[PDB]
């Protein structure tokens, strides 16, 4: 066990090993607050994330226990990785507190699209990077849920991480109104007319790789309502193959009180773009999520060819998920998260 050190910053106690140096408050949302540190082991600049309220509730223990298992699994050079997780507690019965340790990011993909001139080479490597981790996420049968500029780091070599997967976390009043929580949601889980599926992240690439070609967010809705009118003016009104398999009463009610729409000419909204651009947003943006391409056949496609190496576009470990439909008792999770922080070994 290392020896561990305790301080207060802004009004909460950090204890954590001294192999962390010269923490420094970042930012706090409701999940826990952050600190940057120095690692004196590796020599990385480091965010240290400590929770909050890990174990409060049921939904609260089991989130916490989702949250690590999910970080212990994902190694791949496109998706984030965790470098270390510590309890000060010497026992399951004295444990409250997790803290969990990844590589300090600094640029999301928002400050270099609405800063930067980004070339059509430029849109190739980053979405290629996307798309490769997302080969790697779905090989695992993860769905990230929540793509979009803010959750993918780039460092000054264009070199790209997805993060913050979502744990099931948002919030009815963080998806409403002018919100960019919303603009990169597939359709058919706008209003949870469709189960969630892994199709719904490559909705969201294709409108994160338009807003890289035009330098604008593709729909931005007002409100859910107002971003399907945007939506369906591009890719066009459901066909009547994709209203057979809208088994939702809810939608096919909304969806055939408004007018049929054809979908839009790409090539006469994204003006100038590499012609290979356009097919694979043809392909991506397609309203019948099992006609939409897949992270795997998309990285075969030609816009990607002076990146694409199929011996370099590796899968996961399998992957068990059986805990999610598992009815257990907050000290049970407690315990299950407890194994998962003593049995953690680090990287190379
Ligand atoms: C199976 C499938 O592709 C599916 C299932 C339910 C709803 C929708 N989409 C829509 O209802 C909307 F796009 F019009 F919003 C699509
Ligand atoms: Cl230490
Ligand atoms: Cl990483
Ligand atoms: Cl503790
Ligand atoms: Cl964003
Ligand atoms: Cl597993
Ligand atoms: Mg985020």
């Amino acid at each position: 066990r290392p020896t561990f050190y305790r301080q207060e910053l802004n009004k909460t106690i950090w204890e954590v090993p001294e192999r962390y140096q010269n923490l420094s408050p970042v930012g706090s949302g409701a999940y826990g607050s952050v600190c940057a540190a120095f690692d004196t082991k590796t020599g990385h600049r480091v965010a240290v994330k400590k929770l909050s309220r890990p174990f409060q509730s049921i939904i609260h223990a089991k989130r916490t226990y989702r949250e690590l298992r999910l970080l212990k699994h994902m190694k791949h050079e496109n998706v984030i990785g965790l470098l270390d997780v510590f309890t000060p507690a010497r026992s399951l019965e004295e444990f409250n507190d997790v803290y969990l340790v990844t590589h300090l990011m600094g640029a999301d993909l928002n400050n270099i699209v609405k800063c930067q001139k980004l070339t059509d080479d430029h849109v190739q490597f980053l979405i290629y990077q996307i798309l490769r981790g997302l080969k790697y996420i779905h090989s695992a049968d993860i769905i990230h849920r929540d793509l979009k500029p803010s959750n993918l780091a780039v460092n000054e070599d264009c070199e790209l991480k997805i993060l913050d997967f979502g744990l099931a976390r948002h919030t009815d009043d963080e998806m409403t109104g002018y919100v960019a929580t919303r603009w990169y949601r597939a359709p058919e889980i706008m209003l949870n007319w469709m189960h969630y599926n892994q199709t719904v992240d490559i909705w969201s690439v294709g409108c994160i790789m338009a807003e890289l070609l035009t330098g604008r967010t593709l729909f931005p809705g007002t409100d859910h309502i107002d971003q399907l009118k945007l939506i369906l003016r591009l890719v066009g009104t459901p066909g009547a193959e994709l209203l057979k398999k809208i088994s939702s009463e809810s939608a096919r009610n909304y969806i055939q009180s408004l007018a049929q729409m054809p979908k839009m000419n790409f090539a006469n909204v994204f003006i100038g773009a590499n012609p290979l651009a356009v097919d694979l947003l043809e392909k991506m943006l397609v309203l019948d999520s099992d006609k939409r391409i897949t992270a795997a056949q998309a990285l075969a496609h030609a816009y990607f060819a002076q990146y694409h190496d199929p011996d370099d576009e590796p899968v996961a470990d399998p992957y068990d998920q059986s805990f999610e439909s598992r009815d257990l008792l907050i000290d049970e999770w407690k315990s299950l998260t407890y194994d998962e922080v003593i049995s953690f070994v680090p990287p190379p």
